[PDB]
């Protein structure tokens, strides 16, 4: 037993990660099949980023003037594109390490791991959240750039994550691998506002739910209640409103534990108008909502 904030293996990637370096800039890029995968404020110097035009500095730049090395060895550039906000350099040789692999856009409060990289070497590794606000909250130092998150399915690597930014409110912001933003952010350095980060609802449920199938039932309060007056309380308190979806969902973890999933807002509810009185919950003095519910059945 036990519950652990678990992050994928990053065997798989870290076979992947390489060091794309141009003019002065060097930052972290995604080495698959015969194409690197980078931010395109790669081309970018410091004043540039004040107010940048993507096709105009680009056009100023040609096939040579990108180093991609990957360990000791450098790979030969034969071709550049720009996809939206990642740069796409087409190279010489396949990644032999190359793992089978997909490009997906995650939503809202689902969760992933991030492989922390400077150089294009890792350092670290660590599981996040898509927060309601499409900004996370990572641990990102100058040349991280470029690291991606990823969740793994059996043996396949699905990417979603590109590290592209740091906001002047320290929380991140990034794309997929296609480029799009998550958010209505832009690589620009200008003072950009994220909204309201409301919490995850379903996964504070979900955590809730293991935290039963450990032991910890303090909190299991006497009441139930309705989905309208759960999110009636929920939205007082900045939580993402729950959906009969999202009942749904809980469904695994309602039938393991005995406990229905509205008995279990009753005490969630609770739990929100009064606190935890210095009680912890699993070793957590604050409600977690970086797990999901598949989160919760995969490490249970």
């Amino acid at each position: 037993s036990g519950f652990r904030k678990m992050a994928f293996p990053s065997g798989k990637v870290e076979g992947c990660m390489v060091q794309v370096t141009c003019g002065t800039t060097t930052l972290n890029g995604l080495w698959l099949d015969d194409v690197v995968y980078c931010p395109r404020h790669v081309i970018c110097t410091s004043e540039d980023m004040l107010n940048p035009n993507y096709e105009d500095l680009l056009i100023r730049k040609s096939n040579h003037n990108f180093l991609v090395q990957a360990g000791n060895v450098q790979l030969r550039v034969i071709g550049h594109s720009m996809q939206n906000c990642v740069l796409k350099l087409k190279v010489d040789t396949a990644n032999p390490k190359t793992p089978k692999y997909k490009f997906v856009r995650i939503q809202p409060g689902q969760t992933f791991s991030v492989l922390a990289c400077y150089n294009g070497s890792p350092s670290g590794v660590y599981q996040c959240a898509m927060r309601p606000n499409f900004t996370i909250k990572g641990s990102f130092l100058n040349g991280s750039c470029g690291s991606v998150g990823f969740n793994i399915d059996y043996d396949c690597v699905s990417f979603c994550y590109m590290h592209h930014m740091e906001l002047p409110t320290g929380v991140h912001a990034g794309t997929d691998l296609e480029g799009n933003f998550y958010g209505p952010f832009v690589d620009r350095q200008t003072a950009q506002a994220a909204g309201t980060d409301t919490t995850i609802t379903v996964n504070v449920l979900a955590w809730l739910y293991a935290a039963v199938i450990n032991g910890d039932r303090w909190f299991l309060n006497r009441f139930t209640t309705t989905l309208n007056d759960f999110n009636l309380v929920a939205m007082k308190y900045n939580y993402e409103p729950l959906t009969q979806d999202h009942v749904d969902i809980l469904g695994p973890l309602s039938a393991q534990t005995g406990i229905a999933v509205l008995d279990m807002c009753a005490s969630l509810k609770e739990l929100l108008q009064n606190g935890m009185n210095g009680r912890t919950i699993l070793g957590s003095a604050l409600l977690e909502d970086e797990f999901t519910p598949f989160d919760v059945v995969r490490q249970c």
